């Protein structure tokens, strides 16, 4: 039983980007926006997550220069931040994630929120002009708006891809009402998650293979 | 402008869970089954992966039993290594990826195959009885099926879940074909990915919330 494949690494990424353009309706984004796209879709293997992709205008140009000025990548999870392919950052850029901060679960009790929520109160000084990821927890993406709203600084741009049944599409949706002012990237929806948020980061990072 | 959400993480657990019982159709899979459905339909958002989903019949008793007797999972990648949840591991199981240990990409380059098949070269000692979650790397797949197929000890189960457009449906066919007589269970076609797997795992762990 002679098992076929291929047994080469880029070999297989270079099908799989030229399978996921073959089978991808990509016309609606931008050249720059598809390599986000292509990079998504090959994370969760559905072509049609695609249909749930949403960039507001400057998304990636604002957060391909946050990142290329050297902007830290907020993310509310650590998968996300396990994700970032950091070979692949333009600029050293930092890779934070405060949900596992030991004042993270203190915090969350104080305030009467999540640790994923509570944990982006630790973003603080970071806060302004970073790409925050925000591939999981919807409740996070609900608190940076709250923060926003409340007059927190402004970050350059915020990959909204929370995914779940809770809140999930919700704080999708009110970012995309609102985000006071930062371009923003958000898969509708249930859809999003890490891997895909993660990928999109690496996209953002360095376009192409 | 004030955002109403649930800012209680268990009644976002709790909500969840109960909206994926809600819509999903669970009622091909055993009871036990179906925890593992509802975790990974948790997972990427999405209720209708349960359609792809396949458990061989002792899969959940026999991978449950090896974690219980203290098994180790195997993790083609560190993300699903990263997605479980520890505090729910039922015997201080280890949860090994050797994808990242130094060897790999040096066998990687002497077997003539990727890095993700040739760390299960580094699994040797441990691939017995163990629990093996392939998540990601579909030629992980192919190779532990060669190396079962070329006398290899028996993993107890294997998670064969590997996201992607190239190889991962094969390899999940190889295995459903011929496991060479371990437990499996497989997420069809290109859907899976290490968020599932892990979920996977985490439910395997420990049934319910």
């Amino acid at each position: 039983p002679e098992y076929d494949y291929i047994r080469d690494g880029n070999a297989i990424y270079e099908r799989s980007f030229a399978i996921i353009r073959a089978e991808a309706d990509l016309s609606r984004f931008s050249e720059e926006e598809a390599d986000l796209a292509v990079r998504m879709v090959h994370a969760c293997g559905s072509v049609e997550a695609t249909r749930q992709f949403v960039f507001s205008p400057d998304f990636v140009s604002s957060a391909r220069a946050a990142l290329k000025a050297g902007a830290p990548i907020l993310c509310d999870a650590e998968m996300v931040a396990h994700g970032v392919t950091r070979a692949r950052l333009p600029a050293g850029n930092e890779v934070i994630c405060t949900l596992r901060d030991p004042r993270t679960p203190a915090l969350a009790a104080e305030i009467g929120n999540t640790r994923s929520a509570a944990a982006l109160k630790l973003w603080s000084e970071r806060l302004a002009g970073s790409v925050v990821a925000i591939g999981n927890a919807p409740t996070a993406l609900f608190f940076l708006l709250e923060m926003l709203r409340d007059g927190a600084p402004k970050p350059a741009a915020i990959l909204g891809m929370p995914v779940g049944f809770v809140g999930a599409a919700e704080s999708k949706d009110a970012l995309a009402e609102n985000s006071y002012g930062v371009p923003f990237a958000i898969v509708r929806g249930r859809l999003g998650g890490s891997a895909m948020t993660a990928a999109a980061l690496n996209s953002l990072a360095r376009p192409g293979l």
